[PDB]
């Protein structure tokens, strides 16, 4: 029938899509993690042959390097730590700055978790929903102070998120000292609730315990930004849903 | 109005859900993080003194073991490793093993999220829907063989998605020799497009070179497992949106 051509084609596409992103990605990141490993290698050799480190205790600071790699950001199991972990955890973000090291805590955090997702959805969605709804007004007193189309909207949407992830940028870069263009990256990240985990907020200095009104304007931009982008889901990706 | 109060409501259970959680999670955790951090403390403490590592060097070695930490397990941009990169980007998981280092590249993978996520959402609400009516049609014919209600079908649900975690978890353990308890943990974090990376797939011996057989196999447990949770989803959760 129609469904089945259509999720055909989805599927197709999807795959088609997959091939294509992996073809670039290779012959654009081959090169250079060959150049890295190689630079990383001869380091190491270097180092090793210099300080006569043996290769069994190698292994050893490795692991403890690795483990300890969390600990180095101060104390992440504090309240503000704790707040945090559980925002990325209902967001479905996943930074992997901290997690859990007992099985009670990983079993109470996947209930956590299952009991939270759909009560954080439905709040962004209504959020979203009457954003939408308080933008639609404003754009009307707008144009009755100077009918509105769906083109109209889709723009508007799309400035907003525009604005948004610059005001964001340009406020990390400024905070933390990280480049306009990393920031933006790093801004696009959290808000696509991807959560690469490489550039995380909140790790430098304890800046968890120093600077609370830090920790409260981060938590702010970033529930605007999950509403901003339910919004703009619901208002250009739900349709096509059902 | 109605929606003003309902979301007011969601808005306050949100976050004392928060506050409760970052509350048991630091009462949970905080001892165990201070044992860890005095362990590692003490650990490192003792191997600098046997080795007289300098003070300037050491922060060279931790950077130098850092970055070469995704290089451990083998090349991470062969064909398999952009395949796998690119189906946690669309898949909003966010594993964290490998990231771009290049600015060019970091544009390309914000564009391909952008172009991907929708249609990936728009494919696994289709496939969802399509085994739930299968599901469905599987039910009533066993029941003529031997009308269904809304209760039987999320038993059905849930029964079905704890059958394929079990299966999820009893093949993690037998390949990458974990144990039951997280390689259940992990098939959740997985499932749930949270992406913590602690317990990372396709990482050990080089198995996405030597083994194109349990990349498959993963790959198609991925998709099922996504599939499945979608379904569910729309069976229990979209019910709820609008
Ligand atoms: C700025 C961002 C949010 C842009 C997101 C783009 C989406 C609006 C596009 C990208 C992929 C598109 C989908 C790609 C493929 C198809 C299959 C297509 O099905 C057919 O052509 C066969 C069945 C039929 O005849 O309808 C129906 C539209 C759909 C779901 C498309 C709907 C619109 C989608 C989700
Ligand atoms: C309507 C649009 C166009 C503008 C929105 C206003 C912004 C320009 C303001 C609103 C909130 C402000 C932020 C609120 C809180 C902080 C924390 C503040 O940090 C501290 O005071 C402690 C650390 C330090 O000493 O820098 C630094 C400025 C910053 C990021 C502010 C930067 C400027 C922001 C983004
Ligand atoms: C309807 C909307 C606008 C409600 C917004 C609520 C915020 C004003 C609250 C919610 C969570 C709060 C944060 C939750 C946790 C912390 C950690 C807390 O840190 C500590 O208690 C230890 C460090 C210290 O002693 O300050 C400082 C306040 C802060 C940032 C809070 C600041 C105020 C926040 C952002
Ligand atoms: C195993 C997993 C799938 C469990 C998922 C649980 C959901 C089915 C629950 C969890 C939170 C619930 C929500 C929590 C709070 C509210 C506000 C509530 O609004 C009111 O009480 C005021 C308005 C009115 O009178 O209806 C309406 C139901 C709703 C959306 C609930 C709907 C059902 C939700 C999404
Ligand atoms: C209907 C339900 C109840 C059961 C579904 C059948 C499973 C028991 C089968 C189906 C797919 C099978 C997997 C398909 C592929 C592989 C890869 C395979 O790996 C290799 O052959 C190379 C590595 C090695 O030497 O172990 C190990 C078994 C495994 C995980 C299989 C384990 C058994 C699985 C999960
Ligand atoms: C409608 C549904 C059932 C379609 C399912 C498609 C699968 C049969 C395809 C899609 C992606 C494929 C994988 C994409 C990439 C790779 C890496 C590839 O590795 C290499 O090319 C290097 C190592 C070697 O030389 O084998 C081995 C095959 C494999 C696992 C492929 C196996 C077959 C897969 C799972
Ligand atoms: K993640
Ligand atoms: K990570
Ligand atoms: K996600
Ligand atoms: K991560
Ligand atoms: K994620």
């Amino acid at each position: 029938k129609r469904q089945n051509v259509r999720t055909l084609s989805l599927i197709v596409c999807t795959f088609t899509y997959l091939l294509v992103g992996a073809a670039v990605f290779d012959a654009l990141e081959s090169d250079h993690e060959m150049r890295e490993e190689e630079k990383l290698k001869a380091e190491e050799i270097r180092i090793k042959g210099k300080y006569n480190i043996s290769s069994e205790d190698y292994r050893q600071l490795e692991l403890v390097i690795l483990q300890s790699e969390p600990h180095r950001a101060g104390v992440q199991w504090k309240f503000a730590g704790s707040f945090y972990f559980a925002i990325t955890v209902i967001t479905t973000i996943g930074y992997g700055h901290a997690a859990p090291g007992t099985d009670a805590g990983k079993a109470f955090c996947m209930f956590y978790a299952v009991l939270g997702i759909p009560l954080t959805l439905v709040m962004f969605q209504s959020l979203g929903e009457r954003m939408n709804t308080f933008v639609r007004y404003l754009l009307k007193r707008i144009k009755k102070c100077c009918d509105v189309s769906m083109e109209n909207m889709v723009t508007v949407g799309f400035f907003s998120c525009m604005g948004t992830l610059c005001i964001g940028a340009a406020a990390f870069s400024q905070c933390e000292e990280w480049s306009f263009f990393h920031a933006y990256y790093y801004c696009f990240i959290t808000l696509t609730t991807i959560g690469f985990g490489d550039y995380v907020a909140l790790q430098t200095k304890g800046a968890l315990q120093k600077k609370p009104l830090y920790v409260a304007f981060s938590f702010m931009y970033i529930l605007v930004g999950l509403t901003v982008i339910g919004a703009f889901l619901n208002l250009v990706v739900l349709r096509f849903l059902t």
